[PDB]
């Protein structure tokens, strides 16, 4: 019927016993001390992220899962660059919800754990699973707030987590279903449901040609799947003329590498090479849901990178919208090609800031793995804003260098203005970033290389194995704070 | 109390049983760059007669394959009593550093700074643009960063997160594994391995693998071994002494 | 304090509710129906291998773990070639014991589940972990039979499982600790504790040289670690002159591949290249513990395979004890070299049967993986005996071919009588077997290639991740039945 998730903290030195949250304390009282009694009988105390289940304590809650929240006053961890208490809550609540789901319980009430937004994030991110294409599926669990005192915060958590889950769905869906057109249609419907103060333009190939986006076009042509340039507007500012914030995302729905073909092992994960587009578009959907008082534009060039008799050939020179020529030495360095055109187009909006996201390089994965998203930016103010937002969400960012040292290695080009792969194999994420900078003149630009945080195995406790949708929540938080 | 510097001194690294590829293996004669830079920095500090006490520690040896060599899977005991599963014999720098870092604590130092041409991952990460610095002290990061602005021999901070530690203490036979669970973030997991042998509050690990050589990146250095970031270390010491 | 593991079966069509075992039924009665009541409250029924924990049902058992046993009458599964009921019990009991251990309970009583030997095997194999070299260790759990009616069978299970766990320990231990000498000393002490009717001879290099075992010696020389030829005798037959059964095991304590050096990835697992020696020696220790009325001889050539200035060089020709010359084309095909000499020596005992085991080829792993041990034999009677024993133990065997087709590919040799690697890359396990057959004239010989069952991830539910010690129990069962 109905399950209940309650939290308990680690015992502090002067306490005689570990303390329940307010809800746990109230429930124990409701059952005349039976919860504390049974917890004591069960043995060792619950530590952070651990769970234990007690049956039959109340007729309304046949299964009660108690979860360890760790130290009650855990705040910002100076060494980890995140709010520890929030992370403990997300992990603990996710673990509790997965136990409720294993017991095949369709609905669960969740203890706010002193921070309803974090509790909601743990439950909603934790229960998520992409199973539309399977016969065998786990029970669908409906999680709601236990109590009625922390509603806005709980709902805020549901909203943030839902945005990330939308990104996860888009990334996880196989490329034959999640084509450029399909991705555009799903984003279009989600944005329109979020707010009527939106406009969506799924720009066709003819428009792309009119816009002289030769770099983007060169990538798309190898495949039979039609390319599209998704342009979305959210008019949240009270002043329609207020300069917008522009987000740009790499939308390669499937990357085979092209003529510079990839190895077979785990190439299926490349269905998520559109993660950059997924995260920035989902962030905008969420911003619209929150009705943030700001104008935002989202740009996402979308296409496949396939080998064929029409595909990009190593050595080919293409002309970007801005007139710059690019020597395509490696057709698998295609994300930067489509981004060159989208970044150029972004300047036409005279934006306040330009932020792009892309599952750009394997080098980024070798550099930081799934620990944090690499951020390249020409603005310390912007770096700081993204960094502060990440401490709150727990979806960490780490700064990477934008030095001429790297630029020199990409403009040293045999046939053109810029080469699409560096002179050497070193610092691949840095030279890719340098390539992108040659198409940016804006003073507040940030490039997020999310290749290393594309998937999750078990690193983030509250995300099941699969595409991660990171760092969608950090982007939403940045926008929220920016709007305030 | 002295400042303690520690340097990886592998005079030649063939990789051992987990043998390296032949191409450009000659550059491994510089796998003692960590020892070279910290020892040279101390020589210079002495020349300048800086008013500070400094201790330099440099474990030195070769890593070669033979009938007596480390075998993948072997478990060894560090000076501190911790056991280490040697899954890859080419991840040897962290093995010799574990013992030197333990010994460093005996001096009750003010700070502990180690340097090592530790991982190819660092090279893939930042190349020769800057030395990667892993530190549990923002004060120390800042001091090294400011010194680097002056010398031009740049440093860039890399993360010391439990996220990476988890991947090296998840070990089949011992307390810590000498290579991570996955291939991602090699410089970060190597740093995490080193941290398991450090309890000091002001420690910095400099992975100089990417700045080991110079082609033409630094205009004033001819092609060859670079000796970076020796000047940044000297500057740090000078300012520290003042 | 004390935990309890109880089993419950899957409900049969005409039953109103799933049936507990006799012990589960008795415990429920003891607590006035409280176990059934709480199990019903907890939800969906327990299926095979699943577990659920109930707290505070009895003062003597604060934690009771109920485990799903599947269908009560599950017997031999025609398609899987094993006794299904026994497999269900081993898996269920192991899962239950791991839950008790997670709760940090030091002692547990285990329901015999209608088959005490299988229950004991699940508990003892299930709880095993090699942690001698770690600071952090799980609680040591002492498992005993619940009740006093099935003692001999429970103890038989403990004995079989202990034999396998000894093999696992020997295989898991790092090679710098588990050297040829150390392995010999550990086996020596275990055999002597098992019975006084034993003799152990840790033969030194001088003896090996006297025995003209040039093939074995050629492998050992590349390393600084002294080689030994372990010879063990168990005189269990009433007639001292009764011909013995001879077991032979490949004891490469560490295999780097030698000059034909292995790749670095996962080379640490080669510390278990002595699995052949581990399994046959452990089987003999167990046979001695059981005091089987038969004479058995165990032979295990032990050494390392390392690269150095003295190592085997590709193309070198060596002379086996039997006078045959061998062209060592690949130094990593060393197991067959040391086995050639041990198999020759085995004939001197005028044995009834000769069975050898070896983690011999990667081809075997590509062929059957961890599903079953590959068995090559010139005797269908022997194949059948091993096959029947495996149905009982669940540690499956599968027959592989001994055809001249494969022999032709190894005697087609440029410099010698036989080549240590075949003409082609196909059928690697089959040509390796053919190589071994050139050193056997006995009419009842079986070669077990255990390379594919060297480790366990999660395939065998009752074995934690690590070296498996398979198929030790099948060997013990074969010996038991043979003795009867
Ligand atoms: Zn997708
Ligand atoms: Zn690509
Ligand atoms: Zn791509
Ligand atoms: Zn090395
Ligand atoms: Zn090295
Ligand atoms: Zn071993
Ligand atoms: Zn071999
Ligand atoms: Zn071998």
């Amino acid at each position: 019927t109905k399950g209940l998730v309650l939290g308990i903290y680690s015992k502090e030195k002067e306490e005689d016993e570990p303390q329940f949250t307010s809800a746990g304390e109230n429930f124990n009282k409701l059952v005349s001390g039976k919860l504390r009694e049974i917890l004591n009988i069960s043995g060792p105390p619950l530590k952070a992220g651990k769970t234990r289940t007690f049956y039959g304590l109340h007729e309304d809650f046949p299964s009660v899962v108690v979860v360890g929240l760790g130290k009650k006053t855990a705040g910002i961890d100076e060494q980890e660059n995140w709010h520890e208490g929030k992370e403990n809550i997300r992990a603990a609540v996710a673990a509790g919800c997965r136990q409720i789901q294993d017991l095949e319980i369709p609905s669960v009430e969740v203890d706010p754990c002193g921070d309803a937004q974090a509790a909601a994030e743990g439950a909603v991110l934790g229960l998520y699973e992409y199973d539309d294409l399977k016969q065998k599926r786990k029970v669908v669990v409906s999680a709601k707030l236990h109590g009625s005192e922390d509603q806005e915060a709980w709902q805020r958590g549901v909203l943030f987590a839902s945005g990330q889950n939308l990104a996860r769905r888009l990334m996880e869906t196989p490329a034959n279903e999640m084509t450029p057109t399909k991705f555009a249609e799903i984003v279009e419907e989600n944005l329109k449901s979020a707010s009527i103060k939106t406009d969506v333009f799924i720009r066709p190939k003819s428009w792309i040609e009119e816009q002289e986006m030769g770099s983007f076009l060169s990538v798309a042509k190898g495949s039979e799947e039609p390319p599209v340039f998704l342009e979305i507007h959210y008019k949240g500012s009270p002043n329609a003329s207020e300069p917008p914030l522009v987000f740009v995302g790499k939308g390669i729905t499937f990357d085979s590498g092209g003529i510079s073909i990839k190895a077979a092992a785990n190439m299926d994960l490349m269905r998520a090479d559109m993660g950059g587009a997924a995260t920035i578009c989902s962030a905008i959907v969420s911003a619209a849901k929150l009705d943030l008082p700001i104008n935002i534009v989202g740009l996402a060039p979308l296409c496949e990178n396939m080998p064929s008799g029409k595909a990009n050939k190593p050595g080919d020179v293409v002309r970007a919208r801005n007139g710059k020529t690019i020597q395509v030495d490696n057709t698998d360095a295609e994300g930067r090609l489509i981004l060159a055109d989208a970044l150029c187009y972004a300047h036409t909006f005279n934006p306040k800031v330009i932020i792009n996201a892309a599952t750009l390089t394997g080098a980024m994965d070798i550099a930081l793995g799934s620990g944090a998203t690499g951020v390249f930016t020409n603005s310390s103010w912007l770096w700081n804003k993204l960094f502060e937002a990440s401490i709150e969400t727990g979806d960490r960012v780490w700064r990477m260098p934008l030095f001429e040292h790297y630029t020199r290695q990409v403009i040293d080009c045999q046939l053109a203005d810029v080469n699409n792969i560096g002179k050497y194999r070193s610092a691949g994420a840095c030279t890719a970033a340098a390539f992108l900078k040659e198409f940016v003149t804006h003073p507040k630009w940030a490039h997020l290389d999310i290749a290393g945080v594309m998937t999750n195995k078990d690193e983030v406790p509250y995300l099941r194995k699969g595409m991660a949708g990171r760092p969608t929540r950090t982007l939403i938080e940045f926008l929220f704070r920016f709007s305030q």
